[PDB]
């Protein structure tokens, strides 16, 4: 599925993302908009085997099941398909204990670069929520 920016903002709202850990709403939208352009079918191959799934383009090597990334984990207990669903709960609920792992939202690295610092209300201005 391919969201809306104001539709993403209200779907992420409605699942407790917004000010989690701190993060307003235009964070998550802008992460989002990076790592997959709002395509919840986005699938990225990293250089070390791993692969990227779903609207924020969650990492195999440490938190979804592929069955193809070596010695990796699965720390939100899920297959990674399921961070591909036109549904976002799976990718939120594991957002939610990604950006808690310390580094808050620079452990996407999107983020970091075109979002963190930036005006990132401006992802959820004009929208109704
Ligand atoms: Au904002
Ligand atoms: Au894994
Ligand atoms: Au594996
Ligand atoms: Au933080
Ligand atoms: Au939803
Ligand atoms: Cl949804």
């Amino acid at each position: 599925k391919v969201f809306g920016r104001c539709e993403l903002a209200a779907a992420m709202k409605r699942h407790g993302l917004d000010n989690y850990r701190g993060y307003s709403l235009g964070n998550w939208v802008c992460a989002a908009k990076f790592e997959s352009n709002f395509n919840t079918q986005a699938t990225n191959r990293n250089t070390d085997g791993s692969t990227d799934y779903g609207i924020l383009q969650i990492n195999s090597r440490w938190w979804c099941n592929d069955g193809r990334t070596p010695g990796s984990r699965n720390l939100c207990n899920i297959p990674c398909s399921a961070l591909l669903s036109s549904d976002i709960t799976a990718s939120v609920n594991c957002a939610k204990k990604i950006v808690s792992d310390g580094n808050g939202m620079n452990a996407w690295v999107a983020w970091r670069n075109r979002c963190k610092g930036t005006d990132v209300q401006a992802w959820i201005r004009g929208c109704r929520l």
